[PDB]
């Protein structure tokens, strides 16, 4: 029944497009609001996105989304060293409220509401409470799973819509909650709200990109792609050995989703350990391999542009065997 991205391959079609076309990546949301020439969105997880790496996205054609663990006056500094487009990420409590506000004032004109479960009603009234505050500006919510959270998300006044709950990506969610829908399915569900969706988890290789995309995801956010690299939060550690790697003690975003899944509590008693991660080399070849994947992608597909990928979609469900 629901499929993931390992679950298919796409199906090669008709190309009519001379061998050296120039071949466009652009993609613009349902309202208009939000267009980038790569239609990715680094992750607003502490690990991922400041200003670094939002300023190296946008230098790609691409964006980043600003976390949100950050006191209010960091989050305006860290806004205002951006150039270009960013999201800015907010929670849905009063002080939220204020945070909002104060990058609005800051001159923010792209903002992410990020939740756990944003199916909710606590979750509506934030968005509707954002949209009063924030007038014709750009509002992303996430995260929802299906068509019915998609569309109340938008029926709350979002703009753009964050797919992924943790199904086909935040493993802690599966296994602690049993609760998730495989990407693709996932996608395919929500993109039937009448808003642009973004894929938010288990995206692994450009392969994945290509298949969200033509899933009806309208842009994808990706953070394990890029984890380590060197636009990331977090200096670069040689240790003996060698080897570079970025070493986190605080992990703000992966604190957040433990405490949303009941796993923050007075028991919790084992002593803190840092978290390694290798570090990335060639980011800019990160991200060179994901335009000339997604290029080709539409060209196995014949087509001209992300829009017509999505309308002539033909895949396959695979075996294991079939990889």
């Amino acid at each position: 029944q629901a499929i993931t991205f390992d679950d298919v391959l796409l199906v090669p079609s008709y190309n009519h497009h001379e061998s050296r076309r120039v071949v466009e990546t652009t993609s613009t949301d349902r309202l208009g609001k939000l267009t980038l020439n790569l239609p990715v969105i680094s992750a607003n997880m502490d690990t991922i996105t400041e200003s670094n790496m939002a300023n190296f996205m946008h230098s790609k054609g691409a964006m980043g989304a600003l976390h949100r663990f950050m006191t209010i006056e960091e989050n305006i500094q860290e806004f205002k060293k951006c150039k270009g487009p960013v999201f800015v990420s907010v929670g849905c409590t009063e002080n939220e409220l204020q945070r909002a506000e104060a990058l609005r004032d800051a001159g923010a004109d792209f903002f992410c509401v990020d939740v756990a479960h944003a199916h909710a009603k606590y979750v509506g009234k934030t968005l509707k409470s954002l949209r009063q505050l924030l007038g014709s500006r750009c509002i992303m919510a996430g995260n929802v799973a299906t068509y019915a959270g998609a569309d109340y998300l938008a029926s709350c006044g979002a703009d753009i819509i964050k797919a992924g709950i943790g199904g086909g990506s935040v493993c802690s969610t599966r296994i602690k909650t049993g609760f998730g829908v495989p990407m693709l399915t996932c996608i395919q569900d929500c993109s039937r709200a009448d808003r642009s969706i973004v894929a938010d988890g288990g995206i692994k290789t450009s392969g994945d990109i290509v298949k969200a995309l033509a899933f009806g995801a309208d842009f994808v956010m990706i953070g394990g792609m890029l984890a380590g690299s060197a636009p990331t939060p977090g200096e670069v550690f040689q240790k003996d050995d060698g080897s570079k790697v970025k070493r986190y003690r605080g992990m703000a975003s992966r604190e957040a989703q433990e405490a949303f899944l009941g796993q923050m509590h007075e028991w919790k008693t084992a002593e803190g350990v840092a978290t390694e991660v290798p570090f990335k080399e060639n980011p800019d070849g990160i991200i060179a391999d994901i335009i000339g994947g997604l290029r080709s992608g539409l060209t196995y597909a014949g087509a001209d542009s992300i829009s017509e990928l999505q309308r002539k979609l033909n895949y396959v469900i695979v075996t294991q065997a079939g990889r």
